[PDB]
Formats: C-alpha cells, sequence, structure tokens
C-alpha cells in the first residue's frame, strides 16, 4: 500500500528499506524503476488522472519548479530528517513552502584513473599536459585526445567553469530572475576556453546526443586519465572495476575554484497521492539517520541528513571528501521557477559557441533572449 518510483541504481537500496519498514510500521513498500528525470517530467499527466507514485525522487531545482507549479504535495520536514540551514533552503520553494526532504547533497568532482596517472591533477594547465602526452590519442582523428574528457554541453556540467570565470545564471544569489549573468564577459572566457578543449576532442564530444556515453567508455576503458562528473556515477564505476580516484575539479586558468552548482536530491511527494500522511511517513523514514547511512553504504552517495552525512565523512574516502570540499566553492542550484527555462537555452548556447557556429559572445547574447523570453 505504498508505491516508490526510483532510478535502478536505488533498487536494492528500496528492497532493504521497505523491508524494514515492513518490519517498524506495518506498510507494504512496492517499487516501480525508471528514469528519474522522465517520471518527473510526466508527473503532471500523472496528476491528471490520480495515478502518481506515493514517493519519488527530485533534484533540488525541480523540487523548486515542480512545486512551484502545483505538483508536489508539501513535505513536512521532521527532527530525524537532520536537516539544516542550506539544505532546508535547497528544498524551499519561492512561494517558500516546503515540496521536499533533503536526501542526497552533491556537486559534481573530478574522477582519475589510479592506473593511468600517480597524483590528481590539481589544475586545468595540468589537464592541459596530459593533452600533450600521447597515449591519449584518439584514432582516427587527429590531433585530438581523450586525456580529460568533460560533457560541457550540458549546462549543468558546465557551469563551474563559466562561474568560477565570474558568470551567474541569476542575480543575488540566484534570485533575481530579471539579472542574467551568462553573457557577461567572464561567461565569454568560460566558453572559449571551453571551445579550446572541444579542438583537441573527438568531433563526437559535439555529438547532438550520446558524448555522455563516449566520456563513460572511454574513461572505464583506461583510455582516459580524468573526467568530471557526479557521486552518482560511482556505483557504476566499481562495477565496471575502475581504478578511480576522485578530487576536487582543479582550478582554472584564472586560479579560482571550478564554481558547480551546489545540488543534490530530495524525497518529494506528487500532489495526487491519495494518502498524504502515509507518503510522509515513509518520507520521514528515508531520511532518517539510519537510512540514510544505509543510502552511503549502497550508493557512495553523499547523504544531506547532517548525522548520516558526518557518518560519511567519518568513512573518508576519496568521492565524499572532495564532494564536500567542491560543495564550498559552489553556489546553490538554483529553485526558482525561471531555472527551468535555462537548461536549453544555455546547451545550444554551448553547442552553437563550440562548434565554432557562433561566436562565444553572439551564443550567449542569444541565449539570454530566449531565456528572458520563457520568463
Ligand atoms: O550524452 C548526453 C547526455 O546523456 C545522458 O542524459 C540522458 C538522461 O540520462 C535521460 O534522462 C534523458 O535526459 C532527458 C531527461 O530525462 C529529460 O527530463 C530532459 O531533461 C531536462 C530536465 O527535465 C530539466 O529539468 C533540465 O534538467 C536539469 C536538471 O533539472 C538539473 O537538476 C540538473 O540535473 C542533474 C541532477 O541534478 C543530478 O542529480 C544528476 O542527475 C542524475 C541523478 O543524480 C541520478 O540519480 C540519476 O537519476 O541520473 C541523473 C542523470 O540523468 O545529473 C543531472 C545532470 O545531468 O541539470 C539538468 C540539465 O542537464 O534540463 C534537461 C535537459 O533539457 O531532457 C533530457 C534530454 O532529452 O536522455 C539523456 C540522453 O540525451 C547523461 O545523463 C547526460 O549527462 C548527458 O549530457
Amino acid at each position: 500500500e505504498l508505491t516508490v518510483y526510483v532510478d535502478e541504481g536505488y533498487k536494492s537500496y528500496i528492497e532493504e528499506v521497505a523491508k524494514a519498514y515492513e518490519k517498524e510500521a506495518g506498510v507494504k513498500v512496492t517499487l516501480k524503476t525508471g528514469d528519474a528525470l522522465g517520471g518527473l517530467d510526466k508527473l503532471s499527466l500523472d496528476n491528471q488522472n490520480g495515478n502518481v507514485p506515493d514517493v519519488m525522487m527530485a533534484p533540488y531545482d525541480r523540487v523548486g519548479s515542480l512545486g512551484s507549479d502545483g505538483q508536489l504535495s508539501e513535505v513536512k520536514l521532521s527532527d530525524g530528517a537532520k536537516t539544516d540551514d542550506t539544505t532546508k533552503s535547497l528544498v524551499t520553494a519561492a512561494n517558500g513552502k516546503v515540496y521536499g526532504a533533503p536526501a542526497v547533497i552533491e556537486s559534481l568532482v573530478m574522477y582519475y584513473n589510479k592506473d593511468l596517472v600517480k597524483d590528481a591533477p590539481k589544475t586545468f594547465a595540468d589537464l592541459e599536459n596530459l593533452a600533450k602526452d600521447s597515449k591519449y590519442a584518439f584514432a582516427g582523428e587527429d590531433g585530438k585526445t581523450t586525456a580529460f574528457l568533460a560533457d560541457w554541453t550540458n549546462f549543468y556540467y558546465t557551469y563551474g567553469l563559466l562561474a568560477g570565470n565570474g558568470a551567474y545564471v541569476f542575480g543575488q544569489n540566484g534570485k533575481d530572475a530579471k539579472d542574467i549573468g551568462l553573457a557577461n564577459d567572464g561567461s565569454i572566457v568560460g566558453i572559449n576556453y571551453a571551445k579550446s578543449w572541444y579542438e583537441k576532442w573527438p568531433k563526437g564530444m559535439q555529438d547532438t546526443e550520446g558524448a555522455g556515453n563516449l566520456i563513460q567508455t572511454q574513461f572505464q576503458e583506461g583510455k582516459t586519465a580524468a573526467i568530471i562528473d557526479g557521486p552518482w556515477k560511482a556505483q557504476a564505476f566499481k562495477d565496471a572495476k575502475v581504478n578511480y580516484g576522485v578530487a576536487t575539479i582543479p582550478t582554472l586558468p584564472n586560479g579560482k575554484e571550478y564554481a558547480a552548482f551546489g545540488g543534490g536530491k530530495a524525497w518529494v511527494i506528487p500532489q495526487a497521492v491519495k494518502n498524504l500522511e502515509a507518503s510522509q511517513k515513509f518520507v520521514d523514514f528515508l531520511v532518517a539517520t539510519e537510512q540514510q547511512k544505509v543510502l552511503y553504504d549502497k550508493t557512495n552517495e553523499i547523504p544531506a541528513n547532517t548525522e548520516a552525512r558526518s557518518y560519511a565523512e567519518g568513512k573518508n574516502d576519496e568521492l565524499t571528501t572532495a564532494v564536500i570540499k567542491q560543495f564550498k566553492n559552489t553556489q546553490p542550484l538554483p529553485n526558482i521557477s525561471q531555472m527551468s527555462a535555462v537548461w536549453d537555452p544555455a546547451k545550444n548556447m554551448l553547442f552553437d559557441a563550440v562548434s565554432g557556429q557562433k561566436d562565444a559572445k553572439t551564443a550567449a547574447n542569444d541565449a539570454v533572449t530566449l531565456i528572458k523570453e520563457t520568463l
């Protein structure tokens, strides 16, 4: 009498937690598996028919947009959830009602192959030097490298590059939707720097679709020293038996930190659930210290619950350490409605600039005009 919709990578986790929740309270938790973002895309239509899962996971930006749009029930933050000021703020929409319980904090980090390299690269000049070295030449197209790869046409990925250089999405720390900073001078240096890398990379890095699969394949097959990716990738890398280390993203050519979004995920409850109390109850259990520790144990993702998070910090694995440092150098993932209009124009900006189809400034100005349109 309760259904949880999650990504495959959480199946084992939810199976175990369900088994315990059934023992503690008297509720049967059945799981439905599928694309997380895709489940949220259809939420509005599922709310129309009543056929919604009882609990699902959302990135914080989507907690804000889906919440602001009426698609989500309000969520209560129990004492057991062990939230802090920053995780509370990440699940509070502009209105500002609470539409999720914090489950994960995350930042992009640098994964590197310990079989290929002795130490973590520290600067972007280090990554550029690996580009020079010849075991990383790409077959069939030269002179291209796979020494360092990042999915820099995904705005979530590139953002930190632009922001480290002075770019911003919205003014007043992601709140002022009228002041867009994606076409400032710093943003343009970020974009131009991105371009220089695309000019050293396989043309497939510019593919309209699966650059993500190319990156993953190259790294797992021992062809790339370093990539930038999220903690969610860890389960897969362990499966691929990759001998990976994790470090903070190397400092930029300007010496500044790669200022990735300070993001993560919450447990959310669709607006159309039969029984909100029952859903809140399982959510309280999921964010309770024990289940949050088990989340770290099963996925290596960093718990939002501050007690469970200290546990992960104590475990002191390279990934947790890097996520924690990196999170100090982030600005929070914006959760105002208007963020939802940013991702697509920004992605097109990046494709157009790095391919040289538009110059960087023009691509940015065009992206900003289109974002301005949508809000
Ligand atoms: O090689 C290209 C591409 O390949 C992969 O991407 C796949 C996806 O796996 C698959 O889901 C689908 O993507 C669809 C997507 O399903 C649609 O919803 C839509 O995506 C929109 C989205 O709806 C918008 O909200 C906005 O997304 C933002 C997002 O809201 C924001 O939070 C952030 O997302 C990052 C997130 O916060 C992180 O947690 C993480 O998400 C992980 C989870 O942690 C993990 O638990 C599990 O669920 O997988 C998630 C990854 O899917 O990373 C997120 C960043 O990747 O930023 C995004 C913007 O990126 O905008 C998007 C785009 O308009 O459309 C897309 C595309 O049709 O199909 C693609 C294949 O193309 C790979 O994952 C990706 O990195 C590669 O770039």
